[PDB]
């Protein structure tokens, strides 16, 4: 009956496994509410992203400085957790949504969401990995020449180079999907990771940091 | 009305860290039950621990090879913690009991059981640290002359090496208490972690690992 | 006998850091004429730099994108190492001269040159650490409002961020000196090293490396 | 005219290539002299290698803490770089001589040498790594069971656990030649850079350590 024991075993692990789900599940129902409430608080505080991002010690090694200009104008960030709509979800499924303010003649404002979830392989311990679809954003007009939808060769060396500028910008990140390695934006998924697991958990205490430093 | 929004950002995250712990709460208690139906099948097993343990990877670095004669006696372990019985408890805070079979002539049977708490020294952000309390074992009878019990001198040069060497057995660990920092077994502190976050929660996967290297 | 043992084994110490200077003399004195030859064929591949100091995985998390612009004109760089002029000098001592092509109207055409000594603190360990001493340089017409020379307040709110701001610029890092932790721009020694160390020396091995990827 | 330019940096190359080596053959020759010198005086500290051996930091992690009893009984190693015998040896070719003093009854008092010359297998970057020829040993009479030499069977279940237990000992290290990878002392290679890297040349400084700690 070490056979009873192996085979009772096993079953045990596959309910820890659902244990550490349902775990999770709670997590996110009970911190929800509160999410809320905090946000609420956010949006009273006009420059509080732009001073956020700004502070991040490693956000800025993923985009062009140019990019800063049109990051400055964010003025609202939202994460939502998509197993708490559907237990098809993994519980590391997630939505962000950006509001822009826009720049005059250049970028309009605009609010634009993103999903991202988990796949797996299988082939290799992987966990899983990200997985998102491309979202449709009005790019800023001074980034014309790199734009993929107006580059018309984008085959030669010149319309190559200047494709593959484009989608190393933020807005190549938002047609990221994981799906083709090596031709699209360099880490959209350390990034997005940057998102749910930091930067959106943790904002207020990067924000006070920044203003600490306002002192010395 | 910055004024209002701060105060009830701190608010927030003071219910943040409040939810942590529920989270916890919920996540012990769920697994306790698994924890005791899985104990039971490993009680038909026996030599279960006997065989994890020298399996373990870093284990053992921290005792001396001679102690594993004696390890190797051990048919039982359970973790319980102690925030389960009481609010009172930080959720990192448990108990660990021991069984040896014992060796005739040198080792007696017996069951012993030692509580780690934790603690904060305020200074440096310290999310506290283990502490403990001594407790008495049966010395194996080989070990008499590094024992701090026999020892008479141990403020002699030879007393004092004996003295020295006997607290850095596994026997020494057991009068651990985090309080006396380089008078002590070494690293007590981790060691007790590895339990608790490692090998107690994890034995199995160590279990099969070791049984799958019978075969290659 | 046991005496004579240890202050022989003392002197042998001291022999091997004499002979470490020594072997350390040799190899720079070897590759002297070697770096002037590389040199003179790099000069002959007018957008060198500019794509080495792009490729690097590191360098540019020390400086803001913003100063990529004017990065891209270095079209030159030379190391020369102090220990070859006088033995006053520590091995690790160095030179660093940089040429800027310009951008009309914004910033001038210019050759600039830093120095980079050890010097010991005593107690802690300390091999040693790197000083240097600031140099002058013309900013870029538009980094006007962060530059030092020009901000009259820097001790008003807005004085006092817009002088730390442009102290964390790349032409901040050029009055760096080491002798101020905390008020220079930040790990001014660490980014020497960069150049001294890994920059210079296979500057030829990231190249390729980045044209090798030009294509993929 | 490129062309020559990159033509003239590829020998180059070469050249540095070439002067690193005779920079490497300038320091082994000098600390040759300095290394037999210090050589003397240590063979005059009975207790120096056991007390060094025991001191060393992650050494422990190789090997059963059972083997330290046989450890303990060297009393004489000598590191010699074969490359100072001919060019035809790589840099970091070098062969190592143990004296063990024995235990009587159970280890004879014996000489042994083991030799490690760099090979490589092409492809993958690899500087190339490291071979050996496996080296006859008198095993200790306790180590009977798990001796590669007298186990008659070693294909039975039985067998085969006896003869990977022997396999792991420091004593199966000395038949290492990382030809047959995952069927050998695991890490015979790491553990070999521990000896001509680190324990050789700073042998007293660990000493010194060990001697500081003694009183504490």
């Amino acid at each position: 009956e070490h056979a009873k024991a192996f085979l009772g075993l096993a079953k045990c692990e596959e309910e820890v496994d659902a244990i550490e789900r349902e775990v999770e599940l709670y997590r996110l129902n009970k911190m929800k509410p509160v999410y809320e409430k905090r946000d609420a608080y956010i949006d009273e505080i006009a420059e509080f992203w732009k001073i956020v991002l700004s502070q991040h010690v490693s956000f800025a090694n993923y985009i062009r400085a140019s990019d800063f200009k049109y990051i400055d104008t964010i003025d609202k960030i939202k994460v939502e957790w998509l197993a708490l709509e559907s237990e098809m979800y993994d519980t590391r499924d997630f939505s962000i949504t950006f509001h822009f303010h826009g720049i005059e003649g250049d970028f309009k404002e605009q609010q634009v969401t993103k999903v991202f979830q988990i796949k797996k392989g299988k082939d290799d311990q992987e966990d899983g990995i990200l997985t998102s679809e491309p979202v449709p954003i009005e790019w800023p007009q001074s980034y014309d020449s790199i734009n993929p939808d107006l580059i018309k060769d984008k085959r030669s060396p010149e319309g190559k180079k200047k494709y593959r500028q484009g989608m190393k910008t933020i807005f190549g990140w938002f047609r990221w999907t994981g799906l083709k390695p090596g031709k699209e934006f360099p880490h959209g998924d350390s990034l997005a990771s940057l998102f749910s697991e930091e930067i959106y958990p943790f904002c207020v205490k990067y924000y006070a940091e920044a203003q600490r430093d306002l002192e010395d």
